[PDB]
């Protein structure tokens, strides 16, 4: 059934509530989703002023229910199976050698948009470290997300590794742990094990003034 709501192209809606090392700010973004090309094409915004931190730190956490599926695989996706209900999508990531974020989102439909509200706390950051110093580069490596099910939760495991490039030429490591529950009380798809595959594209809107990312995403499923 969740299924038949991803037919077409999808607005989404992103609310994002963040405090980071005591820094306040909050971020708003929209957007389209197709799922049967598995594309994403987002633009936010930051309404308070300037971001605390860089924009690719926030990457991951600003839509799997996007990820295309391929016909063999439908029966995995657990994503658009918990629609329109939707689900909460729990996380940490840990910076190496920094500090971590904490996030809780709900991922839903209101109405005919996909709606995807954000809460996340940030501790630990070194004032001089690669997030606070602004450090990163203003792009976005490939990476594979990897599924697991976990039964006695009724949702999903997810685990990965993002590597962002610094300016300096080195790489600055975010290990995320994740966690999928469904919002109803509905059934839902367990799958097997398999990965999303991901590649992203980070812009600017040169009519845009403030502070602000365009972001287009790429994933699709395999392992399966």
């Amino acid at each position: 059934k969740g299924e038949e709501l991803f037919t077409g192209v999808v607005p989404i809606l992103v609310e994002l509530d963040g405090d980071v090392n005591g820094h306040k700010f909050s971020v708003s973004g929209e957007g389209e989703g197709d799922a049967t090309y598995g594309k994403l094409t987002l633009k936010f915004i930051c309404t308070t002023g300037k971001l605390p931190v860089p924009w690719p730190t926030l990457v991951t956490t600003f839509l799997q229910c996007f990820a295309r599926y391929p016909d063999h695989m439908k029966r995995h996706d657990f994503f658009k199976s918990a629609m329109p209900e939707g689900y909460v999508q729990e996380r940490t990531i840990f910076f190496k050698d920094d500090g971590n974020y904490k996030t809780r989102a709900e991922v839903k439909f209101e109405g005919d948009t996909l709606v995807n509200r954000i809460e996340l706390k940030g501790i630990d950051f070194k004032e001089d470290g690669n997030i606070l110093g602004h450090k990163l580069e203003y792009n976005y490596n490939s990476h594979n997300v990897y599924i697991m099910a976990d039964k006695q939760k009724n949702g999903i495991k997810v685990n990965f590794k993002i590597r962002h490039n610094i300016e300096d030429g080195s790489v600055q490591l975010a290990d995320h742990y994740q966690q999928n529950t469904p919002i109803g009380d509905g059934p839902v798809l367990l799958p097997d094990n398999h990965y999303l595959s991901y590649q992203s594209a980070l812009s600017k809107d040169p009519n845009e003034k403030r502070d602000h990312m365009v972001l287009l995403e790429f994933v699709t499923a395999a392992g399966i």
